[PDB]
């Protein structure tokens, strides 16, 4: 009888009279129904435990947008002119100019002219050396801005050497526009095109490049320089992350400011010793230094730290072998996740031709050079927003918990009119019978 | 005096045995009466919170297409003006303007000047007893501009030959251009049916680097540069080349490989979208806004402007319109619907050797000239498709309903009739 | 035998019936009301339901190794002019464009002089006896070598050569694929970012090799370079279409990233072979074309797959040539994506080839003019930015577990209605009759 009592209850029972009847249908129809809650609550929490997103992608209309930094390198890190005796005594088989025995390797194949200037400066049999710094070398050695850069626009107005920041790469002694370095506040853009960019021409000092010349293992045949448009908050991997520009062009780099928005684990993969700030370039170079400084107890020049520099002794038999071995033989020493906020620069390059006849000839008397040197180490850059906006792009959590509840709820109400007390009221009634 | 007292609704739909008359130690049902009422209203509110946070999400489909209408494409030489064509009329009021006379109509610096180009502007600047006449900036642009009947060497679409009466002239602020399939004279829009380079739109070009004007001796001037912007864009909206152009370079076969983008977005609440022109662009608002606050500040128009404005003279063009965009740049939001062109960019050279000597010929020109001069431009769709970027609603009342109610329902067991059996209940109580 | 009036059991929401008439028929008007929008909002999550939407999952995944993309190369021209052998020239001779209907150098007189002098040395049929001819063993020994072209050939560093390329026939002619996994050797991977640790070649595009054109040809063939297109192992190249321009005198940088694309089938999507195992858009395109000539033309070009015989030049012009203009112009092939598939998005910048300092070593080292390296020379870097990859995947917008949830929540809240609640009012009714 107990059970006749207990269809008060709130769960949904014609099962119970005194007499057994033809409605042992709704006995099926309950189970039924039960069944399919179960089945369907489950896929639900299943569903809610997959922790899955979707994206949210926006562009919106900007007053002004915040510029970003421009790193640029020569692809040359070292002058031929500026090499001394000294530096082709320790650099010499660095830069590929001599052989172990720090002679001239091929002297019948060289430039008659180079062969000449590296008589006069490498005759190390009797030499006794001076104290040498790769990086004291690398400033010293490595072209100029003030030499490199013809004109400088930003915005329309004048800029020059003075508005960029020398920055050490693997590329040698390279510059950055807008760095931001003092605290100084950051340039921004206020009209999109060409016009209202950073506009920079370049003379690339062609005949400054290392020479190459007869049975070399080198392939370092061309001419430009590398960029990286990158935020402020990161540093240059421009290595990896670089696009080349090539001479007898401007090249135009039409940009838009990328907002990406991560989220955490579950979810997702969002979320160091040398650098305040987190970014996958600052972890990756924070990661190359430890392990650099670990297995070589030197640093190479771009690398942050107090650690010594590593000697060219070091770089050849120790640290160049060391990141070979890094990359394809040991996994990450650190793998590095995305940081949860961020900004990208999406780039569309196109060109037209420098110089035109009309302006060859100014350009050729203005610069004191000749009608080739102009054709084949001159290129203008253009840098600039198409238009005032950045694109958002945000991972958005797909099923949060109030949802997850509104939907086993419904489910609940569906099949059975059952709550949470429902079932606590069930509960109730079997710690009776017990 | 005679009404149900709360003992007596047991007959209330909420889940409620805290009615026996004597006191036990199922006050429980209190606690987990008032605990999940309390989570309701927690849960509730966030699902309402969310609601009038009025979100979207965005969905990112790829669709095949039997045919593409193809686009407009807007191209011009970056030279404005052809020097052979300038007149002496031209030099009077324009010289200044084009930086071939100073302040005074005198040549700056004959001693650093060309030799046959000093020749050229002696030849047609004696302006000491020249009395003025009529000058239109338009008709001078019209007129010195490049035409495209000589810059143009061939023209294909879809592989069938095409020519200058499928352009039309459009001005910009880089002078008089030209537009491809623009649509105007209401005839009916170009189509592609076959991916590929080879069925597009194909031109070759001269770009007459000769004709350029000369720069020479202490300039300001920064023009350095020889080739043609081109903007790809929807017949809808006006070419903004200014901003959105891309260069192609002369000694190139430069491929724009191109794909329909079709954006789609959601007015306020949820996203930010809603007179000289029929349609809205943000382009066509940016130019009529511009157009405004020059016939304003300015009283005239230039020349690539809309508006029944007078043209802006070289006078004025210096003294008041130039200064005024100056201190310009120094609020036009998303169209609902739009269509968009990605473009990849690649090249190959032209000449090859085997037809550098063929084109000499053809054309009448030097090895040089050819090689400075000529370009191939391909425009093409990379594949018979379009990608639709979509803005979609992320939470409409319905499924507000439906979460609420669900809640409702696991906490309580209440309907709406619930609480307006409860609130009944009150109301007899007074 | 039930009373309505008694059906005080009934589970949806009901003070409508009392013996006497009363002031509360106002419940009649809010269950009436509150029925009416459950009906209004049921039918909207249904109507929804069954639009089939879909949203989009956005992720970019960190990987220790990425799978390097095959890469096919093509040069622009299909045919070396020394190799064109007197039996070629009698057949191919009109295709090539080097000789008119009637087997003679078009417009001799306007002819390079040295063109002709060639000609007329290897086409002169006055007492040839003509021998047999195959367009596949034609292009295979005309079609320029990449023993030739090939100049060096690095992969993540270390050396490459010819023998890690494929032979692969296209519109283009005899072109070479690089990791096309035919080897049934493990695909190379990318196992560090950035220009050095990808593939990078050096090529001499052979461009005096190229077939010369003079005289009144309608003609646009006057470009020189290689097309190249980077793409899934799973799928062909179609670099017809697909295909990116390089140009000699740079070397071109294709910074790279995978992107793996999953759509959904009908009815959410438009998801999901007679001569290709594994599906692709490109392979059915082929497909389609070869199964469109082998029926209207009953040979096969060089580049289709198919047990068909090769179409002869006599062929190629008359028939298979106008029968593909046909197929343009408006499609007789329909091809949908399929569901899992890998995209490559390319970015290209350029530097100079050849420095002045490296001018001269590359001169000697090739016994080459300083023209023709300058106009001859590229180097070719494809490589991916950084290790990672895109995924975009179309989600079902709207599965029926949740329909039901939001169906089941609008009864709670306007009725407190179940399933049961309506069979209970069913039963009630087939027991009133």
């Amino acid at each position: 009888f107990a059970n006749t009592s207990t269809l008060h209850g709130i769960r949904h029972i014609f099962v119970y009279g005194p007499l057994t009847i033809r409605r042992v249908l709704w006995a099926v129809a309950f189970v039924g129904s039960l069944g399919l809650l179960l089945v369907e609550s489950s896929e639900r929490v299943s569903y809610y435990f997959s922790y899955q997103h979707v994206t949210k992608v926006d562009e919106v209309v900007a007053q002004s947008l915040v510029f970003p930094a421009v790193t640029l390198c020569n692809l040359n890190g070292f002058r031929f002119s500026r090499l001394t005796t000294n530096d082709l005594y320790h650099a010499g088989e660095l830069l590929a100019l001599l052989d172990v025995n720090l002679q001239i390797p091929d002297p019948h194949l060289a430039d008659p002219s180079v062969l000449e200037a590296l008589r006069q400066k490498a005759n190390f049999k009797h030499y006794k050396p001076k104290q040498f710094s790769m990086l004291e070398f690398l400033h010293r050695v490595g072209h100029d801005l003030k030499d490199m850069m013809l004109y400088c626009k930003f915005k329309g107005q004048e800029c020059g050497h003075q508005d960029f920041t020398t920055v050490f790469t693997k590329y040698g002694k390279c510059y950055m526009f807008n760095s931001g370095e003092d605290g100084k506040p950051l340039l921004t853009t206020v009209k999109g095109g060409t016009g209202n960019g950073l506009e920079i021409m370049l003379d690339i000092q062609q005949d400054e490049y290392l020479p190459i010349w007869g049975e070399t293992e080198e392939t370092t045949f061309e001419a430009g320089v590398k960029v990286q448009i990158h935020s402020q908050s990161e540093p240059p991997f421009i290595q990896e992350l670089g696009f080349g520009v090539a001479p007898g062009f401007q090249t135009f780099v039409a940009t838009q400011e990328q907002r990406l928005t991560y989220l955490p684990p579950p979810w997702g993969e969002c979320r160091l010793d040398f650098f305040p700030v987190y970014s996958i370039t600052a972890c990756r170079i924070d990661c190359e230094t430890r392990y650099i400084v670990e297995n070589c107890n030197c640093r190479m020049v771009h690398m942050p730290g107090d650690a010594p520099f590593c000697t060219p002794e070091q770089h050849k038999e120790c640290a160049e072998p060391a990141l070979g071995l890094l990359a394809e033989k040991d996994s990450n020493y650190c793998l590095c996740r995305t940081p949860c906020n961020l900004t990208r620069y999406n780039k569309e390059l196109s060109m037209v031709k420098i110089p035109s006849k009309t302006s060859a000839k100014y350009l050729e008397k203005k610069f004191n050079k000749s009608e080739k040197y102009i054709s084949e180490n001159i290129l203008v850059l253009d840098i600039f927003f198409e238009a005032l906006n950045y694109e958002t792009i945000e991972q958005k959590k797909a099923y949060e918990v109030a949802a997850l509840l509104g939907d086993i709820g419904g489910q609940m109400g569906l099949f059975i009119g059952a709550s949470i007390l429902t079932i606590l009221e069930l509960f109730d009634y079997i710690y009776e019978l017990i």
